[PDB]
Formats: C-alpha cells, structure tokens, sequence
C-alpha cells in the first residue's frame, strides 16, 4: 500500500487543508461571523498545532473548505482536503473508505419534534412529512425503517442540518430525525428553542471520530495521540462544559484605522442585537477618537479589538439598572510609558451618560473597576432619571476602550492608553438598520484615580413601535447560544 | 518661547482648520480635513519637521470658527491656520499674517432667474451671512448706512449659510466670491444657483500664527514662496478648481486565517439625482483557489479612487472605467526611512477580462469587461458593455463587482498583498452588498489567470429592491467618489498672485 504520509505531503506543500462541516452545532458549524467553530472544531485545531510540531513548521498556514455529509468521503480520497473533524460517524462500511482517528463523541439516533404535539416516538410518524439530511446514517436508517414497517412517510431530504431544522420549524415536516445532539444543536438556533422536544426510543448508538484517508498508520497516530492527550489533561471534559453547559458567544471586532490628521484614530463595526422574535436589530458604528492633550501619543497600523460581555441583573437591586462584565483583547497584528503605566493594576471607573432619545431625556451612572491587564471591566449602571426609554444592550458600546488587553508585541498601537490621563474625546454615530441614530461625545480622562467616562447622547428619527423604543430587544450581547443537552454516561465513560 | 519651541517640546504641532470652507478647508464626507489651503497646510508641517529634525512630529488637527479663531490663536490653543482668513489692519493687532495665498472679492449666492441682480434688490429681504466674517460687518454697514430695512440671518459657518439659502429661508448669501462658489458645488442642484452684485471689497487671505513670532513667519512665508516658483501653487489651483474633487473610500482588510485567505469591509455613498446619498454597505471574503501558500495579512486598507465616462462612439449600454488604489495603514518604520512568486505575473501590464451574469428581482443581465491593469501604479482601465441590452440596474452600482490584485502595495507593505500571493491559481471573492432603505447583491466570483489574462468571473443575486428605489429606478447619478466640480474663473489677481 501506502509507503508515504499526508504528513510528508502536509510538510512539503507548507499548508494543510481541512474539511469542516456548515451546520453540526456545536461542534463544527459557521457562527454569524462565519468563523468556523466548535467542539470538533477545538480538536481540529489541536491536530493543526500537533502537526505544526511534529513537522517542525511553526508557519505552516491552514486552509478550512467546507464538506457535507454527501460529499466529505469523494472529497477525501481525491485529495481536496486532508483530515476533517466534525460529527461522522465511524462504522464498517466506511472503514472501506477512509481511516478513522479514536472515539470524540458518542450520540444516539432520534427526533425533534414540536412540544405538546403527537410526536412521541418513531411509530406516531406513520403517513407523515418527515424531514432528514442528505447523506447521513439517519437517512439510511429513516428509510430503511420506512420500507421495513411499511409506514408511509413522506421523508424529505435536506441538504444540510440547519435546512433541515428550518423545514421542521416552519412546518413542512412533523418532525426532524438526526443525532440526538445534533438536534440539541439546531433547537438551539431556533426562534424558539425551548418549542422543540427530542423524543423517540434511539434507532442506533454511534461514536464520532475524526475522518482522514485509508493507510496512513503515522498520522492516524498523531491524532489519537493528541485525542488521548486532550482526554488525560482534562481538556476534553472543559470543552464539554464549555459547549454545551456555558453560553456560546460570538465575538465582535472594533477595526481600528489612524486618524494622523487629528493625532487620533477611527473605528468602524456592526452589532448584532437579538430580538425577542428572533430576529436580529443591526446597529452600525461609526467612531472617531481625538486626544484631549497636545502631547505625544501612539498612532497605531490597522488592528482590532475582540470583544465579549455579559449582561446580568443584579437581585438586591430595585432601580432599573445593568451589570455588566466585559472581556477585550487586540489583534490584526502578527506576532513602560506613563499612559500604560496607569493601567497595570485595577482602576475604579466611573461612567456618567445623558440621553436624549426622541425628546425622551434619561441619565446613567455607572461605576465598577478595570483590569486592563486582563482585558476585563466589570460595572454596575443605574438609570437615574426611573425607567430607561431604550434598551439596555443598546448603551453597551455607549457606555472605555483604555481597558483593552494589547498583547506584549502590540503594545506601541495603543492609542487610548497612551492619551491618559489627558484622556481623549470619543464620538459615534450608531445607525439602527430601519430605524433611528444615536449620536454621542464623550470625554474619556483621568479624574484622580478614577477613570471617568462622560458622555451626551442624542437619538432622532426612532419609530415609537420599532424594536428600541418598542422594548423589543433581549437582554443580552454577543448572540448567545445556550445548548439544552445531557452529558451521558456513554460521554462520561469515554472521557475515562 | 517661540512657536517653534512648543512645537518641538510637545512633538506635536497643532494646527487650526475651518469646517467649511470650500474648496479651501473643510470636512469631506469620510471627515477628512481638505482643500487648497490645507495643501499650504501641509506644506508647512512638512517644513517644520524638516526644520527641527523631527520626520514623525505629529499633527493635531483642531476645528476652528471665524468667531473664536482669533482668541484661540492667541491662548496658545492652535499654532497656525491655512483656511479663508482676511488679513487686515485691525486683524494684524492681534495676529500676524503669512503672506497672501488667495484673493477673493466679497459678492452674493442667489437663485438663477430671481430678482436678486445687485445689491439694492436686497431691501426688505432675508439675507443670510456668516457669523464672524468679513462679510458680517459689510452687510450690516451697508443696511444702516443704505437704510435698507433687511433682514440679517448670522450662521454658524458657511455650509449653514447656503443651506438657509438653499431651503428659501433667505433670497441671497454674501460671502467671499469662491466661498460662494465652493458652497453652491455641493448644492443638490449646483447649476440653480448664481453669484451676482458688484464687489463690496477686495481681500486677501493669508495663512494666521501668533505675533512677535518672525522665525515662525519666515518659514510660512519662505514655504509659500516655494510653492509658489516651483509651480506648485498654479498646480494646485487647477486640481482644486479645474478638476473634480474626489474622496477616497478605504477598503478595511483584515486576515480569515481559518480559511488561508481574508475578509474585508468599507461603504461606497452613490449619488442620488436628487441631491441625496444612496448608502452601499459591503462585507467581502476572500479565499485562495489553490492549496499552497499565500501571504496572510496584518490589517491594513486600499485607498480607492474612480472615473466613470462613456465612450462617445459605443451605442451600446457601457461603462468606461479608470481606477486608481493604493494599499496603507501600516506606517513606514522609522528604520526604513518579492515577497511572492504570484507578485512577478503582475510587474508590467495584464490584460483584464471581466464576466458577469446578473439576476436582480427577477431582472437577468450580462456584462462584458475588458482593458488593462498595471499594479505597478494601482491603475486600472476597463470598459464594459452590458451584452443583454439595457442594464436594469445603475452602472455604479456594479463598480466594486466588476480585481484588487491590481492596487499598489508600497515596498514596506508587499508582504501583507494576499490578493497577487494567490495567483495565478487565484481567488474566491464572496460579498453581501447592503443597500440601505433597499435590497441587498450577493455575489461570488472567481479571480484567476486563464493564460496571459486575468480573469475576473462573476455571479451576482439581487433581491428584496423597490421597483421604485434609487436602483431599479435608476436614479443614481453616473458617477463615484461623490465629486465636487467648482465653477469659479481665475482672476486677475490671481494670476498677479503666481508670479
Ligand atoms: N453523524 C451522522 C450525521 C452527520 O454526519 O452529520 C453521519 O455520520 O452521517
Ligand atoms: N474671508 C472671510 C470669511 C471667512 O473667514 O471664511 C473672513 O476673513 O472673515
Ligand atoms: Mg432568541
Ligand atoms: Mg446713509
Ligand atoms: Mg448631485
């Protein structure tokens, strides 16, 4: 057979090229950023990085294609794409076909349904619509029980998972069979999540395994390896709990640009905002930064800040209010001053807003610390004035970028550290898609030890029934995904 | 101390600019800071880093009025402004002047075919004027001693001035003649509006800076004097006032190194007929076709700039094309004051070929494109043909559909030019083109030499769009970059003032 590696052509070409999947939540799926993400995702870049390492090619470079059910086994033996992990399962008949790395994951075969209709196991699907993705050991078990009990479904063939979900919840089909995680997955996309019920006695158990191709001992080897480490040093159990038992969030990018004309910088990026019905309430920035002093500052390249928060309500507190915690760091860069020098340990911040939105007039205090060296703030904003006549997450990016966590071979691109304590001054203009326009002036600076945040906020031209003034929004940020799936003890004995 | 000892203790000089002086100082639309005199501008920053051994001094631009540009000058708030200042005797005791770099006379903005013909049609009218200018005081000199009963409106700055004008709120605006002439070439209908009357006066502009500063002077007046005989201030009165006035759009990249390749963002504002601005929001990605190594990017942007003509002898539906794109955002490291195999195919001229088939609500369309790209100067020269028969959407609209591996990468930057280090086995480039208060492209095309040439493949989906929108009716000017075109005649006293 074989006398040669994907790892000698891997090492020769300078990249290697993996498959994922488009729609297996949550483990290797396009989150709306269309980063390719998930728990098969993780053990896929922690093949990468042992390759890197083996091959000695600290710079091989990565090419991500996206494969399906139908196509990853044609796309895999003519040579398009090297290893993919995802949610195939390994079984004989397609060890005919490819070689497969050790157990990742351990399902069971079953159906999503409605709440509260008539679907409570596979026999209550007889002379029904029902709905499977091309190409999948559901489909081949769907039709084969058709055909064997005679049941006279109409299965419907869908191309990939999310289609598949999409054609339950719209109705076309009374029910959506596939891997009992899988399903857990979309439900967790839907408009509705807590609509959708897994039901049905399993038709098969299947264990996970990532796909590469047929008499290749050495790489196989190489990632059974890194399977077996991930296991032992307790990785495999912390991306369980980080799937499927925490919020999955999407993070959002600030892309920032000089301003050398006004010693400054720009910055433009979208948010997302979930609402209630679904939907989603885009919100367009537009920002300039100017520093308040005549003195030096850091002019940075083109870069950006990842960036994360969680809402949350704080129990004891009656006035209507915000709690906030937030995680920043920058990048789109490859790898003391006295401004930084003012950020190495934890800062009080004080924030002070006031609004006017449509001739509704509203004040915010808010007021916590920041840890800058961690890229981490942590506050509390009341509305001062009663009740707020907006959204809560839409003030978030409203209400100190001073905190951002810039990696040690960055640190000559921070502008906003460099401006203190002078401070600078913060404008925006926020565009809500088919409604109204926050603008805002803040001066960021230095008040004693505190770091103080002080802003005027005009909004204009918002629909009194539209998702801001409506109250339509959710309260949370960053899109989040919340899984609704057991550990099993088929899961627990595999991560022995 | 001097000026120029602030200058260097600080390390930043800061310089004071109008808001809406045209086309001498003011905000385009990316805010920018633009024009004649911010030309004289820069002019003098560069000399007073070259003056004080200081290549990365930094410059602080600050916005100024003709209210509070003076007492701002004076507490040390700015060190000098370029804009559209009259020197006078009573100014000269609280400021010093460069020498003179304009000459304009004082006149009225008035509709075409009205009844202002001269200044005595102003009695018993709304005039408007703004607030702190030479101008002020003429007119309320000329209503007190004419007796002429108007009504005097004081704006802020003079892009409010003529839009008091523009919306009927006053029959004429006096200001400086080329003022009204910048002013009227961003009206939403230029050629509605007249400037009329006999000169009330004759002015001079010159660049302002603090008094008892004659070091500071010399090196503005020896900087104007350069500008001057090297031609360069007849250079500039011909880009300014000869040429369209361009903005540039900045395409923001940034690396997708899940994916070996890269995504990018910016936003094009097209021209409505009506004076308004069709918003086009644009998120791209870009993978490599082939398999082996491309060059991965810090971020950075293209600064873009566009030309859309006709062919006067081509009957078909088409577009002439002339482009222009340079790569920054990455500064130039104080210490330098191929990177890949597919940036040889692209050292001398490539032949273009563009393909696209369009589907928009329903409406099919093809387009053709060919021409010439030379990446050694970021040009482009294409023209297209729509081979279906009439085009069912703007040609604008399609601009940024129809080859970013022609921009010009500086030296210090060619290891960030992912788009060339893809070629020749090429490039998937995928975007979702927004249009705000309308519907929304999506296309993907395939970017690839087929021989000598290179291809540009594409398929676009248009949907959502009102049949009466600015796209399917065709109500976008023929145009990018949202030009401005003066109308405004070189004097002689201009023409005294370049020699
Ligand atoms: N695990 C199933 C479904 C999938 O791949 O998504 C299969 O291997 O066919
Ligand atoms: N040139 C006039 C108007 C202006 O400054 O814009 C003045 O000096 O007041
Ligand atoms: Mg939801
Ligand atoms: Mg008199
Ligand atoms: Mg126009």
């Amino acid at each position: 057979g074989a006398a040669g590696s994907t790892l000698d052509k891997i090492a020769k070409n300078g990249v290697i090229v993996v498959g994922h999947r488009e729609s297996s939540v949550p483990f290797s799926y396009y989150d709306n950023q269309q980063k390719v993400v998930g728990f098969s995702q993780d053990y896929s870049n922690a093949i990468v990085e042992a390759v890197k390492k083996k091959l000695n090619k600290p710079d091989l470079q990565v090419k991500l294609i996206p494969i399906t059910a139908q196509n990853r086994i044609p796309l895999l033996q003519n040579g398009t794409f090297d290893f993919e992990c995802g949610s195939t399962d390994n079984n004989v008949e397609r060890q005919k076909q490819a070689a497969f790395s050790d157990t990742i994951f351990v399902v069971t075969t079953r159906l999503l349904t409605k709440k509260g209709g008539d679907i409570k196991d596979f026999a209550n699907l007889k002379d029904k619509a029902v709905v499977v993705t091309s190409g999948t050991t559901s489909e081949v078990l769907l039709n084969k029980l058709n055909e064997e009990q005679k049941m006279n479904m109409r299965i419907i063939s869908a191309k990939d998972h999310g289609d598949s979900f999409r054609t339950l919840e719209s109705g076309r089909a009374v029910a959506f069979m596939m891997d009992d995680v899988l399903l857990a997955g979309e439900r967790a996309r839907a408009k509705k999540p807590d609509n959708w019920e897994i039901v049905g006695k399993p038709q098969s158990q299947e264990a996970w395994g990532c796909m590469l191709r047929k008499d290749d001992p050495q790489f196989k080897k190489l990632m059974d390896d890194t399977i077996a480490q991930v296991r032992t040093s307790g990785e495999a159990e912390k991306w369980f709990d980080k799937w499927f038992k925490n919020p999955i969030l999407v993070s959002h990018n600030v892309y920032i640009t000089a301003d050398k004309q006004k010693n400054g910088i720009k910055a433009n990026f979208k948010i997302r905002h979930n609402v209630e019905d679904g939907s989603v309430q885009l919100a367009d920035h537009y920002q300039q930064n100017t520093p308040i002093g005549d003195g030096p500052v850091l002019l940075p390249d083109n870069h950006y800040l990842s960036t994360q928060s969680v809402l949350s309500k704080d129990p004891n507190e009656k006035r209507d209010h915000m709690v906030l915690l937030e995680f920043v760091t920058a990048a789109g860069i490859t790898l003391m001053s006295k401004g930084e020098e003012l950020f190495t340990g934890v800062v009080p911040i004080l924030v002070e807003l006031d609004g006017d939105v449509n001739g509704h007039k509203f004040s915010v205090r808010g007021e916590g610390e920041g840890d800058a060296t961690n890229g981490k703030l942590t506050l509390k904003f009341i509305c001062t004035t009663g009740k707020l006549p907006v959204p809560w997450p839409t003030l978030v990016t409203t209400l100190v970028q001073c905190f951002s966590r810039y990696p040690d071979h960055m640190k000559q691109h921070d502008f906003f550290k460099s401006a203190m304590p002078e401070g600078y001054v913060q404008e925006r203009t926020i565009s809500f898609k088919d409604d109204g326009t926050y603008k805002t002036r803040a001066e960021v600076k230095f008040e004693g030890d505190t770091l103080v945040n002080r802003i005027e906020l005009k909004g204009i031209d918002f629909k009194e029934d539209g998702n801001i003034l409506g109250h339509k929004l959710e309260y949370n940020f960053n899109n989040p995904l919340n899984m609704n799936f057991e550990l099993s003890d088929e899961m627990k004995a595999l991560f022995k």
